[PDB]
């Protein structure tokens, strides 16, 4: 939208506050609220901030700048304008997502959003291509343990596609869908997921930048709506041992010159050569991609080699036992599902590395291996070794070491994001590996 | 006629009470309520009190007069007229900020407000200058510890620029902004600050006297609105060990003959000679300025030499590790940020000493040192010693001893305020230094 | 250990409770040369020898630095607190408990000086070292002791003490460490290793105290 359209909506819908939003290196949303004054004076002041942006302290944001070079700017992207449904209707609250700039008026090298914009701009200039993503960020709804109020348990005992009363969340999922529609999402479906208290609310795919903006907005919405219902929502990959973790499978496709390039009516599986080259790129860099798409210690309690998880580096058709599933849908619906990611990732960075890795396959015309039509979880380790089916790294540190040795992902992320992420995550790993866990006390106090 | 405008507002908006307000030497607001009677008789009784003022006992106000010379007067400044938003709408409550006078009709020498008026009047008479200040008084929102209802803890676990639900204060910050707008403030921005439960609500800079009035009104507004939400707000500089303290950074600039004299398009850093002379004055008197801008024992738990704090007596551009930061903004936005102050200061006295010190630099054309573009917190003590970077005093008593030996600040404050402040603060220091603290019981009971 | 056996806890903390006396460790001391009580002199004023006066003069000269060692905690300066009734006034007196040194009435082999500033948080080996090295600085150089103060020093005004030359010991641990750091007699007595380790340990202890947020501050300032 244009500055005029934004001011006009604010003017006629009594918007009182404008959130200027962005994300830190870990994908945590950040914002400052600008109060809109009454009259022409207020609209002119808003026009100035919307066009010229505002300053903030970059040294108080994770992965940004140091204290001695800390002044930074936010430049609003006006096409991201939305009204917050959870906030009041009278004297309402709108938001605008921003790109981080330096004081010199240049895009910040450490901005995750600008990082995704730049790889998308390069993809459009080099191939006239568009990168489309449909992510499915699952979550748990939690309530306090009646036996210990300091602990959280799943909000119900339901399972996949269950009906009420076993599924206790229709009212919560209902309000979430209404909120996402008011924020401009095209919601597709909602249902109880496999684990107790786990849920899914699907929204239509879009270009990687809009989709990344929606993943950030989506997580805030589920969390604030769950609070309104006296519950707590979590996007933690594996909150509970013994039940499913939450993934964020990323359905993705590239469209060259406005066409669904992954579809080929006369090819095997009706999948194009470009689709196979892209799949080959993702499988080649899968071990390093997971440092970014699965960036927490807990991510590897769901993405756990040796078990039933999206860890096996192979692709397959309508088969949920490989790291890539190719859904049965064809035509414009032809796409690949990268199953490894979880909702703890920074979507801007996750989409950057998946595109960079897939385009490494397209640019070099890499050969994809044969699909694996068997249940990979039913194969023995030696049978997978013979077939060449490798696994992703088994923990955060092993994934960071893969990322550190991947030139394609280092170039896509750029020096600043790449080195800050490795530094932050190495300190996070050090904190975990030096702690004394409850598992250890249970296992070893008796010795 | 300003009085005619006040009386007409009262007549037509059903105003029932008029608070006559002022501050004691420590900046604590004080007021007496006058009930407005109906009709022309009531309006003339109110006219008489607005014009002629009213009496009070100055011996019951800290830093004022003794019991044997205790009758004093309050002379309303009618440009301060405002309606209290927290008070009822029907039969509303208005306020007027007053200047303290003696029974002989003379401005009281011990009045902090008159003290700032007088230095500003002298600055306008001598240079045709205006003194503009933009302060940022941070605060914590507190709730009772569920484990001990006698103790207070931060109201949430959020951090800098966090969004809800982690940031739990959008409703409180919203009501604060509305209350400040109703009080005539030009609010600029609001957001969660670095520490858990900490927040910031910025308002536009103005002349030092209006800004000092606004700081007093701002702190009452924050505190009353927080109480309405079942929380407690504190402007204590360092309420909790291990997390950020609350500062009140003072952005300031002097405008000679209506122009932003700190801006110089053709000078290094685009900062004028006057700006450099002013910075040199603040740096010269910084050790004594902090007795007034950081006047509590607790102020030196945030302003603590040897740690990451605004203690290093140096200036820098877009660098938050020095006692003065010069923001990147230029033109009319050209200003210096004195980072040492905290919201426990009396803004009338704080603005007086900062202007007096800056003008000592302007009047004598003092040379400012070179800016320090490095992170001062990364330098060793010997490296700072070589560069001539000194630190502010380490505690209240050390700061009082600096103030006692500063003729520029003693003359700006005047004998009465200066001697009363030193006497009160020496008794406050004596109280602290003779107490047995919890730190000591933990450290030494075992010996 | 005996208090624990009675179900109680004993503490040698200098000032555990505000509003009541602290615990001191007054050190009565005397030097005997060639087996004789050299502090006693039957025919001298107060029956105190010249050696006794030289020793008292040495302790009073170094009192400001001695307290870094004899009063080595933050809490020591809540008992040893200048401006109040405490053994802070650098003067000596006979049978008078308002000075830093009291000379008890006993004479003969009982002739000695009572250094009242120390508290039981000190390392006695280091406390006795600095007191002896300061007293012997007075003996070796035959320093002149000031006149005794027979008045109640707590009843004097600050200006009256300033005129009489009655100074106070440092007001806190850090001020005492800074006095010790500038005293060559005590640095030589302790030696480089003990001296530098003590200053390093105590500066970290001071930093810990000065960065903490105390209960006094919460009570005083949470309401602002
Ligand atoms: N051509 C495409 N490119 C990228 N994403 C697409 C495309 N077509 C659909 N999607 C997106 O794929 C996501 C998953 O859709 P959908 O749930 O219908 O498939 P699915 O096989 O049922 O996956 P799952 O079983 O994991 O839920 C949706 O966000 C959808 O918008
Ligand atoms: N020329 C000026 N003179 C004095 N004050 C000014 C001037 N221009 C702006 N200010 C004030 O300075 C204050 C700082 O506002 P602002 O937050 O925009 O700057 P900032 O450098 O980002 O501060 P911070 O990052 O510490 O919050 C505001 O109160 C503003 O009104
Ligand atoms: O339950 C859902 O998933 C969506 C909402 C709904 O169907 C309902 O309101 O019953
Ligand atoms: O949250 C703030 O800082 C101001 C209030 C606001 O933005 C809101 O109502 O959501
Ligand atoms: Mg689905």
């Amino acid at each position: 939208s244009t500055v005029e359209q934004v001011l006009e909506y604010v003017k006629s819908n009594n918007v009182k506050f404008m959130r200027f939003q962005f994300v830190d290196i870990l994908g945590v949303p950040k914002n400052v609220a600008f109060p809109i004054k009454a009259g022409e004076k207020g609209i002119e002041e808003l026009r100035d901030v919307l066009e010229n942006g505002l300053y903030f302290d970059g040294s108080s944001i994770e992965g940004f700048v140091g204290i001695n070079e800390s002044d930074m700017m936010l430049k609003p992207d006006l096409s991201t304008f939305s009204v917050l449904p959870w906030r009041p209707s009278e004297k309402s609250v709108a938001r605008v997502i921003c790109d981080v700039y330096t004081t010199k008026g240049k895009p910040f090298e450490g901005d995750p959003r600008g990082c995704l914009k730049r790889v998308m701009e390069e993809f459009k200039k080099e191939f006239n291509g568009e990168y489309f993503v449909g992510p499915e960020p699952e979550f748990f709804l939690l309530k306090k343990d009646p036996h210990n109020p300091h602990k959280y348990i799943p909000a119900d005992d339901g399972g996949y596609f269950d009906l009420e009363p076993m599924d206790e969340a229709p009212d919560i999922r209902r309000d979430i869908v209404f909120a996402l529609e008011n924020l401009g999402f095209h919601v597709e479906a909602s249902h109880h997921e496999v684990a107790p208290g786990q849920h899914e609310v699907d929204f239509k795919f879009d270009d990687a930048l809009k989709t990344a903006d929606s993943v950030i907005t989506f997580k805030t919405t589920i969390k604030t709506i769950a609070e309104q219902h006296g519950l707590k929502a979590t996007f933690m990959p594996k909150p509970f041992f013994g039940m499913n973790g939450s993934g964020m499978h990323c359905h993705q496709s590239i469209w060259l010159n406005g066409e669904p390039s992954f579809y080929d009516e006369n090819a095997p599986y009706q999948l194009s050569e470009t689709c196979m080259n892209y799949v080959a790129g993702i499988l080649k860099h899968a071990k390093a991609i997971v440092a970014i798409t699965n960036p927490t210690v807990n991510s590897y309690k769901r993405l756990v080699p040796g078990y039933e998880a999206p860890v096996n580096i192979a692709w397959a058709n309508s088969n949920r036992s490989a790291i890539i599933r190719v859904p049965a849908a064809r035509g414009k619906g032809t796409r690949i599902e990268f199953r490894a990611p979880d909702p703890s990732c920074n979507p801007y960075l996750a989409f950057t590395v998946m595109l960079a890795a897939g385009l490494d396959g397209v640019k070099n015309k890499l050969d994809a291996p044969e699909p694996v039509e068997r249940n990979i979880f039913a194969m023995s380790e030696a049978e997978k070794k013979e077939l060449g089916i490798e696994s992703v790294p088994a923990n955060l540190k092993a994934a960071l070491d893969e990322l550190e040795n991947n030139d394609v992902l280092k170039n896509a992320l750029g020096k600043h994001i790449f080195e800050s992420f490795l530094e932050i995550k190495n300190a996070e790993w050090d904190s975990f590996r030096t702690s004394v866990t409850d598992w250890e006390t249970t296992a070893y106090l008796k010795i």
